[PDB]
């Protein structure tokens, strides 16, 4: 097992890829803060103050009631004083010629501002093609959906195993997976878990959560993504700085 | 084996289902125009010029590069005028909890304008439980995504029996599927069928395509999707007649 710092140099790493593992390295933090607010001046308050806490931001822009592009500016100013990536949690899931327009398009422009975004594998590789026919040109990565942290998920078995293929046959643009565990032995790949944190629990509408000790060192995951667990905390810093040591030491301790 | 006008006096129909089968019946169309276009006037001259040969208009809000919610107000005005319904085809995919945020808030708030949505059954039922939530209270309805159109899809054997049994379990909200074929026996559920073109063929990011007589007539689906048939026609009202004339000459055929 190599250190995030040692990946980041792997021969077949994607550059996105390199550059996240690298900032974690430099940061030790391997957090991914969920940004999930409808407020911009909030998302950019919690960018400014948890930046240096976190390797990425991850955003849903379309529950954002106040989205403008010019926000979007904002958070790409924040991400690059901090130093996190930004990822859009959009979670394609379309045939590619449509995903195409709904990355690069409409009033949102994703790919303009998102380091990083996701998708679904269950219409086939064509997701994964018209993405990458946006993403490439602008050096974007993706991320393949392998497991759901949600109760009843379908993301099991072959279907798991046909992400790991699909991103493996795609490696020029999908850098890794969101997934409950290690599902890919190739260490190019980075693994990303929500539903997280630290007390056991879920929601009422599905969520399970997991213990950033349990994902990152028993399941063998990268980076933990935690949403509520820091937004519906009075003080998000020091409830991002717990999930990050949570994180780091669980990271440390499984590279002996 | 009953009409699209039976259907919609069935005991335990969905009032949004009513709704649609009454109209497809009075205007003899059981076509969707798939309206993907990246223009406000475009999308609202289309759906004045074939709201007439129509039974619903399907949009992706995320790719008109000037969505503004007076465009889904125009919308609304023309799909009263001309009796057909509007379906926001957004594959929500994400737990409960966030896409209830994406159906009702952010900058489209689908859940005020748009009859139907759509889900994918992967997260598993937290997903219909967070979309009726919003859902219910606005007397909207939701598809799921029992196969999909494209090479490679997932969307076969068990996982289409887990969409029907999902739809089945939640039809206070649920009025039927994005489907490729009659899915569920229960006359009460929908059956919407894209990648349909009157001609052999696909595209070159994983769509295929089968005729209005192949998926309505054969394969036993009630509505017929058509984008590119329609929209990259230099005639549009012409092709939407071909395309509506086949699917209802296949439906009645069927009904004998
Ligand atoms: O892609 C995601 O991040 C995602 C995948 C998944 O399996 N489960 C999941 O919870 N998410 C997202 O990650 C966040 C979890 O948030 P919390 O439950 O508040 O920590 C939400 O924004 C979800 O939309
Ligand atoms: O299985 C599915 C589900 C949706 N769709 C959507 O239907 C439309 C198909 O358009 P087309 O007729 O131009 O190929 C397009 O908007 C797709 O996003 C599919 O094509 N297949």
């Amino acid at each position: 097992e190599l250190s995030f710092g040692a990946r980041a140099e792997l021969p077949r790493i994607h550059p996105v890829a390199s550059k996240l593992l690298r900032l974690m390295q430099k940061k030790e933090t391997n957090l991914c803060l969920s940004a999930d607010v409808s407020l911009a001046r909030e998302l950019l308050q919690l960018a400014d103050a948890l930046g240096p806490s976190i390797c990425m931001l991850k955003t849903h822009v379309d529950i954002l009631n106040d989205f403008t592009l010019d926000v979007m500016k904002e958070l790409i100013t924040l991400a690059k004083c901090h130093e996190f990536l930004i990822f859009e949690d959009r979670k394609f899931a379309d045939i590619g010629n449509t995903v195409k327009k709904q990355y690069e398009g409409g009033i949102f422009k994703i790919a303009s501002w998102a380091d990083l975004v996701n998708a679904h594998v269950v219409p086939g590789s064509g997701v994964v093609k018209g993405l990458q026919e946006v993403g490439l040109p602008l050096h974007r990565g993706c991320l393949l959906i392998a497991e759901m942290s949600s109760t009843g998920s379908l993301a099991t078995g072959d279907y798991t195993r046909a992400a790991v293929r699909m991103a493996e046959e795609h490696s020029e643009f999908v850098v890794g997976f969101i997934s409950g565990s290690r599902v890919s032995m190739k260490p190019e790949f980075l693994h990303l878990t929500p539903g997280v944190q630290l007390e056991a629990g879920g929601d009422n509408l599905g969520q399970q959560y997991n213990s950033p000790q349990e994902v990152i060192g028993k399941r063998g995951s990268d980076i933990i993504i935690v949403g509520r667990g820091i937004i519906s905390a009075a003080d998000r810093l020091e409830a991002a700085e717990m999930y990050r040591k949570a994180a780091w030491e669980a990271y440390l301790s499984r590279l002996g």
